[PDB]
C-alpha cells in the first residue's frame, strides 16, 4: 500500500512495481536460491511511447509475470532490454523476453560469462563499456562500467531527467549488513569501483541497489564501508 515492497511481502512468482520518479519505476520480484527466498530490484524507464526494461526478474515465469504487471500498471509496450551482470537475477528471463519481441542487450563482457555459465544470454553486444569509467547512451539513460565490485562486468544505469542511479548488485541497500553473495565479486577493486560511481554522479538523488531498498546517495559509501568490513 504504498510501501516499497518486501521479500515477506511478495510470493514467489508474482511482481510489483513502484514508482520511483516521472517516468521511472523499478520492479520488485521473490526468487529462491540455495533454499533460501531473496528479492530483488530491476528498473523500468519510460522512452517515448515505449520502455527500456534493466534486467529481468530472476526467472522465466518471474519475468513472464513482470511483463503481465508492466502491461496492467503501465500499458506501454517493453522493446529493450538491457541486463547489468551475468547473474541468474539479472539475465533470467532474457529467453522469455526475447520470445515476447524484446531486444535483449548487454556487453560482451557479460554475455561471454553468461554463455560459459549456462545462463540466458541477451542477443545484441554493448560496446564502448569495456574500460573502467565508460559510459554510453542508451535511450533515455546513460549506461557506465565502474569497475569489477560484486561481478567484474557489472554495470550501473543513471536516469539523468530524474537523476536516478541504478547500481544493480555493486549497491546494497543500508540495512544490509553483509555485501551479498560475493561468489564472483572482486572484494579489493569493490570499494574503488564504487568511488567511480561517487565521483561520476554527484547528483544523484535515488539510488536504487540490486536488492533492497532504494535511498539516497549514503547507499555508495554505505556499500564501500560493508565490502571493506565483509573482506576484513
Ligand atoms: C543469483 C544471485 C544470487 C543468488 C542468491 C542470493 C544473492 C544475493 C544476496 C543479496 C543480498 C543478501 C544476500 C545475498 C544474503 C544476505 O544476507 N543479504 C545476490 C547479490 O548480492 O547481488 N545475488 C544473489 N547469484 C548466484 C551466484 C552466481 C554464483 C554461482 N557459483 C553464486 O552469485 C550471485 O550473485
Ligand atoms: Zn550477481
Ligand atoms: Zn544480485
Amino acid at each position: 500500500s504504498g510501501e516499497y515492497p518486501t521479500v515477506n511481502e511478495i510470493p514467489v512468482g508474482e511482481v510489483r512495481l513502484y514508482q520511483i520518479a516521472d517516468g521511472v519505476w523499478s520492479h520488485i520480484a521473490t526468487q529462491s536460491f540455495d533454499g533460501a527466498v531473496y528479492p530483488s530490484n530491476g528498473l523500468i524507464v519510460r522512452d517515448g511511447d515505449e520502455l527500456l526494461l534493466i534486467d529481468t526478474a530472476w526467472g522465466a515465469k518471474n519475468t513472464a509475470a513482470l511483463l503481465a504487471e508492466i502491461e496492467k500498471q503501465i500499458g506501454l509496450p517493453v522493446t529493450r532490454a538491457v541486463s547489468t551482470h551475468f547473474h541468474d537475477d539479472r539475465v533470467g528471463g532474457v529467453d522469455v523476453l526475447r520470445a515476447a519481441g524484446v531486444a535483449t542487450y548487454a556487453s560482451p563482457s557479460t554475455r561471454r560469462l553468461a554463455e560459459a555459465e549456462g545462463n540466458e544470454i541477451p542477443t545484441h553486444s554493448l560496446e564502448g563499456l569495456s574500460s573502467s569509467g565508460d559510459a554510453v547512451r542508451f535511450g533515455p539513460v546513460e549506461l557506465f562500467y565502474p569497475g569489477a565490485a560484486h561481478s567484474t562486468d557489472n554495470l550501473v544505469v543513471y536516469v539523468p531527467s530524474a537523476n536516478v542511479l541504478y547500481g544493480g548488485c555493486a549497491v546494497h541497500e543500508l540495512s544490509s549488513t553483509s555485501a551479498g553473495n560475493v561468489a564472483d565479486a572482486d572484494l579489493a577493486e569493490w570499494p574503488t569501483s564504487v568511488e567511480r560511481i561517487q565521483k561520476h554522479y554527484p547528483e544523484a538523488e535515488v539510488v536504487i541497489p540490486g536488492h533492497g531498498l532504494p535511498g539516497g546517495l549514503d547507499l555508495l559509501q554505505h556499500t564501500a564501508n560493508v565490502v571493506k568490513a565483509h573482506k576484513n
